[PDB]
Order: structure tokens, then sequence, then C-alpha cells
DNA sequence: ATGACAGGATGTATATATCTGACACGTGCCTGGAGACTAGGGAGTAATCCCCTTGGCGGTTAAAACGCGGGGGACAGCGCGTACGTGC
């Protein structure tokens, strides 16, 4: 069980924050750094990587939908 | 932060003297090309026929074709670990 991986990823994508964004190849790299399965569960952050750019929490950069960069949002 | 514009420096191209050997030219020869004639055969030509190709006629559906849809594909966007590219 544990928790939900919303939380994994937030923590994955705060662990750096580069200028020019984090990948999608250098973010599943850090949850599977960190131990969270990404090759079954790669749907659920298919989904998950576009459901947050979707809510607000974290903006996309330069890509699009989970594609290419990403950054935290302002405030 | 990004793109727009100038400049140098050395590598590559630009202009000029050298030499050399290899393009090029000159010579012996004998092989090579071929004239006459022939032997003899391949091959062009007539013809014909027949059968195998061309031409046509009726019915099927196999195939073509056309269209809606749906899920698969294609390929860019961008990043990132990398993997030679490159100076020495």
């Amino acid at each position: 069980s544990g928790p939900p991986v919303s939380e994994l990823i937030t923590k994955a994508v705060a662990a750096s924050k580069e200028r020019s964004g984090v990948s999608l190849a250098a973010l599943k790299k850090a949850l599977a750094a960190a131990g969270y399965d990404v090759e079954k569960n790669n749907s659920r952050i298919k989904l998950g990587l576009k459901s947050l750019v979707s809510k607000g929490t974290l903006v996309q950069t330069k890509g699009t939908g989970a594609s290419g960069s990403f950054k935290l949002n302002k405030k």
C-alpha cells in the first residue's frame, strides 16, 4: 500500500529544480532510484504526469503533456 | 536572455621558383592483320497449316470499390546520459 505516488512524484520533481526542467526520463530515473516501480505503473505515471500539469500545482515549462521540461508554480 | 553584427587567424586556398621523371616521343622488330581463294556449312527465304492465339457471347460472383469508424501510427518536443569529436 503506502502513500499514493503523487507525493513521490512531487518529491522527485522538487529534488533538483533545474532551470531547464526535468525530463520524463530523468524523473522516472529518480523514481526508480527512490524504488518506486516505473515499468508496469508507467500508465499510472503516464496519467499522473498530465493530471499534475492539469491541476496547476506544477506547470510545464517547454514540453507538452508529460514530455519535455517541468517547473514549480510561481507561488 | 537572445539574437544581431564585427573581426581574426590559421587552415586552406593563392601566387611564384625548382626539378624531375614520366609523359611523351623516337626506333627495332615480328607478330599481326589480312588478300585470294576455297570448303562447306549456316542461314535466309517460301509456304502452309494448324493450332494456338485472337475475337466474340451469356452468367456469376469474385473482385473492385467505396465509405464509416476506430484504434493504431508517425513523428515532433525536449531532456539527458552520453559518446565520440576533437586538440595535442
